[PDB]
């Protein structure tokens, strides 16, 4: 009944991954090798150690020059920058996380089938429009054993997409724009240097820099009723993780601030529980570090302008939270395995 | 004889809290290369070694390059220039008679009423300028390219508003005038300020409480309600939150609008560099490079629109990304209105 | 058996002191009272939630306008910034913990004493040579219930008098200086503004801030070998907790690296277990957050020149390493009280 | 004619690798009143219009006053004067013979031997100066102030050292000639740089892995055992390791040595000045202000000594605190040293 499964780029996600299936308390997911550079000494450590997640509490052991282990259970340790040298025929791979970024298309995420696995899910946009996409608490119930690639999108559209199937759904979005304030990531540069966003090219921790965000127009992918009603940017901002959406929508039902925090609790209480989240206290970023939750309203924050302008600011761990939905859609695939 | 020159004289000014505010006060009217304003005195509890330290040494500012010296037990000169330094906690007690001072800085971020900023009158001044939004609804607010010329010699007490204000109704201004708004809402993401703890500590407002270099830290604005102060027909109109942000200055407003006038994005631009390149230059900037907050420190501006930031949503929705150096675009303005007052002096 | 405890000043260490103290296995101690203004809803809050701490997972509540629970067991939360007026004679209090900073001398810690208290604990260096001053694994076994008012030092001295403990023991010091790379602490201003000291005074975040430290003569206090042999200086830098010592000294016996090494780790392994520890692994400041050790000395940076210049590296939490051993020498009072 | 006036002439200069250093050189170098080199090229896998931006706008440095455009697409302007931008990885295939190259800059990290450096050669340049230490040992190595006036003409191949070891040297050939060395260690309490990872990352070095701006980083440093190469009666009496912190630039040596000539800190200070004064002007200085990290952003010199922190205990153990900007003070002396190649050229 458990799938065999192989992470493909050990970065930021795929050591969240692993953290994040460790600490499930049932699984039917068999995570048996990574694919990575620097091999079992990097791969140990990093997991072991964390700036953001902290120190593991699982005992991280090198086992040999291509096996860790993480409370016993070995790890199969590969290391190939192409994917289609990759032993998933003879490893009998199930299911393959992809982390790296670089293969998001068919040609490329279909290269681990190639090599021998059934299944792909990339941690990240689709390029292809014909890659399914999927938001658990959303739209993973529209999800197929038939399919062989899928996208578990980005981690600003699984904080906006669930908050936002409820404003559709309660008072129907006219058109809206959000800014993502968000922590900084492994794509900006330390100090000022070559990129080719000029704007991610500066100094990450230093400064406050706009770049554009693909997610207010992804959302459409798993709620098509909001196709063209959305647009925005992100503002990357000193912070190592933890990111805050802020949405402007205008609505077709005029409201007020109460029942529009109403709607987000009956959804946190119900259908998104474990998804969404609706925070009282007046907290700060890093109070949301580590929660695994989707989303979290800030419920003191929601502001209805003239009636039908809403304003909804949304907290997220980029890093944890996103990593618990792509576990949460792996365990998906594997209770629909055929 | 035939004549005399014309002669535009020059008020005595005192600095009442010599803090971020007040030492980018000092910086920003030394660099004039005109100005009616004579800085005859500063109020700091720290005397005159405090005094000329911080002013001389500035992690945001940098170094300046003036000439920094402490004369002697009460006074400090810049580039030859004497200071005289006051240290009372009690405005009751400066001595503004016995100096003829006209004009009064207020950086303290206390004296924002009638009754504290009327200390200083009391002890001897003629007229006072907060630097922050007064708390006395009859107190009078001014934001340059925006509602100046509205001013009066007769307001003995005026509001120079907050720097987030300050950035907002210049280019609130043009939206209004050119689309007319209908409602909105908007986001500052803020650089931190004195007001937050470095680390988690007492406070009033629990999320300022917290680590301000860790943290992204939501906290309210009046800004946005502010606006209506400068621009009435705004009454109503407008609000929105601040997200204060682990930099240590340059902010960026996020202002969301509903707008009468279906547009789109390169006519609303067209609209702000015709105000930049006409009636709003020196307050208002359109930025078309790609640039980030850093970039934008020490800019003399309001307010500076990121050109390729701004989008329209369904005809009628206006979304507007401005940057503003919250300490030394908000203190040239602070400059501004000082020689507004000097200007229409009795 | 147990004694009624008072927390003076609930700040940084108060703080840290309290769930330290409530995650103790087993204890002699009885938290009953927290003096501290803003009352109980910022102490109910700033206990909950910490930047650095993380979120407290024990149940904090409430109670009424003077209490708050932790975990059922009510505080009585008072406000008194001037200690005569305190209610320590009403509730019995036992042993205070002096963390203010304020009431440092006899004088100033005494008047706990006045107002009902039997023993005063200053989480800091008292002002007073008269004020007998004592570092767990180094000298607690010198304190007497008779000791009205006591110190435990400051956070520099508890990380710097262990490992100088064995390097005198073994080696013997001829003299020494030391730098400690030190977390930013609420001593120091967010941005250039007021302060007695020019350059705490300077934005801390932003810098590199060089203050004096006592730590180094300190150490005489509980080490009276070390008499007139150490100085130093600290450098603030832009973390919020966790520090670093550098430490050079000269020594009497010719030695090498793994030479000193070994006696840290056999005071590690015996004497001072708990309170010293020898790290193998290459880690940076992040690692050693919410370690329960006063002093980490990281053995690969260890350096020895010219036979008998010895450089030794040693991490401490500045924060919570420092409040378990405001906790260990409590019940230290506890255990010898009469 | 009776005469011509005499003429120093100008050294035609590459810049290879147009980073941190690459572009504090430019700057540097852009700001001299007098130079005896003419940068003609600046090879940037970005092309013009990274070069261009990131050239103009710096996070650390503030914008460049001085005009930049782009004038086609293989040249920028600066102030007027125009530089080829070539983009090629492999230094063989550069057109340093087509365009007369007599001195190749070396920022890039990565051709720091014979071999790498020795390309540049291949390719048309006469000369190669590394901005970092050589992998090679028998290339000389440099530090101006120290021993730059042992550099000789037939040297192909120089390196500047690190910018530690430029703060370093300074102040330690004060103190072996005044005092004399037994044997010391230091700590450089280091700005993080290019090399270590924002987030946890992939690193050779699992402490560089770190995230940067989050952390207090332990690695190691050949700074200490370098300074033997420009001042060989040291050899072997110094090792050190670096403590890399959260801030963007400007560094400090923690230095601790054990001197022959028990000495106090009033008397090593004096002989820190006496080196200011006299044969050190423009590369040490003796700070007497209580001063930050920021305050020592741009400054010139390599070394700043923090006076009031100088210590000595039991006689002869000194310890020395020095302040250095390791991007703007090490990239002064990369043009020093390349001055001193055009003074003696041929
Ligand atoms: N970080 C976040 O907040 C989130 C990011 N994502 C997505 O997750 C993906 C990874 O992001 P993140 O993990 O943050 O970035 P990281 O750089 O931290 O992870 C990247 C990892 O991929 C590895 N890698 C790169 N190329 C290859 C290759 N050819 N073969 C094998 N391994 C390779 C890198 O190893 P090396 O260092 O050796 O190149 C690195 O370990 C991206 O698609 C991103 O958009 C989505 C949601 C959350
Ligand atoms: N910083 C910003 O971005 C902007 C802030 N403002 C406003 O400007 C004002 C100051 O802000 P900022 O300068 O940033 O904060 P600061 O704390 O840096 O300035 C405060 C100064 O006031 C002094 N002060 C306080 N109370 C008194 C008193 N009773 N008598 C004399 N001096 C006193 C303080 O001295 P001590 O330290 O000795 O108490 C300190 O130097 C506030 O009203 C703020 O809202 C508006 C726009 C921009
Ligand atoms: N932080 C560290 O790394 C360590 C610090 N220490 C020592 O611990 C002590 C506290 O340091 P820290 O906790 O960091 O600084 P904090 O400011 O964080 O703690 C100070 C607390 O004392 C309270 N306080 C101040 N005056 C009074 C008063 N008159 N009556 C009652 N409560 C008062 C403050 O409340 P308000 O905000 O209302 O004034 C604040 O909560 C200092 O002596 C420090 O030297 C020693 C080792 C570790
Ligand atoms: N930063 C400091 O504090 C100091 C550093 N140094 C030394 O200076 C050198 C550069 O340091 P820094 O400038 O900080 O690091 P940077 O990475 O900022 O400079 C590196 C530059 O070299 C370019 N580059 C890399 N490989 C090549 C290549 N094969 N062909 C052409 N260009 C290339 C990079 O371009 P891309 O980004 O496109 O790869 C980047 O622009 C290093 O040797 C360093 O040790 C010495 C003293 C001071």
């Amino acid at each position: 009944k458990k799938i065999r499964v192989a992470i493909n780029g050990f970065g930021r996600i795929g050591r969240n991954f692993l953290r994040c299936w460790h600490g499930r308390q049932n699984t039917l997911l068999d995570v048996v090798a990574i694919n990575d550079s620097g091999g079992v000494k990097q791969a140990s450590h990093l997991l072991k150690y964390d700036s953001t997640l902290g120190t593991f509490a699982a005992d991280v052991k090198i086992v040999d020059d291509s096996h860790i282990s993480v409370d016993g259970k070995q790890i199969k340790i590969v290391s190939s920058r192409d994917p289609l040298q990759l032993p998933w025929k003879e490893m009998n791979i199930d299911l393959v996380i992809e982390g790296t970024g670089v293969f998001i298309d068919k040609v490329g995420a279909g290269k681990h089938i190639q090599a021998g696995a059934s299944k792909v899910l990339i941690t990240a946009p689709a390029k292809d429009k014909d890659i399914p996409t999927f938001v658990v608490g959303v739209n993973e119930g529209d999800y197929k054993h038939e399919y062989p690639i899928i996208s578990n999108a980005s981690c600003t559209t699984n904080c906006l997409a669930p908050f936002v199937k409820v404003l559709e759904q309660k008072f129907g979005i006219v058109k809206g724009t959000m800014t993502t304030t968000h922590s900084y990531t492994g794509d900006q540069r330390l100090l000022d240097a070559s990129h080719r966003d000029l704007r991610r090219a500066r100094a990450a921790a230093l400064n406050i820099v706009p770049t554009t965000t693909g997610a207010a127009k992804a959302v459409s992918l798993v709620l098509p009723s909001l196709k063209g009603k959305l647009n925005g940017i992100a503002l990357r901002v000193p912070t190592p993780t933890v990111s805050v959406v802020d949405l402007v929508v205008q609505v077709e039902k005029k409201t007020f601030a109460e029942e529009v925090n109403a709607a987000f609790r009956e959804a946190a209480n119900g259908p998104m529980k474990g998804v969404l989240h609706v925070e009282d206290a007046p907290l700060v970023s890093i109070d949301f570090k580590c929660t695994d939750q989707s989303t979290s309203i800030d419920a003191s924050l929601t502001m209805v302008m003239g009636d039908d302008m809403v304003k909804v600011v949304a907290w997220y761990d980029n890093e944890w939270g996103y990593s618990q939905r792509v576990v949460d859609l792996a365990e998906v695939t594997a209770k629909k395995w055929v």
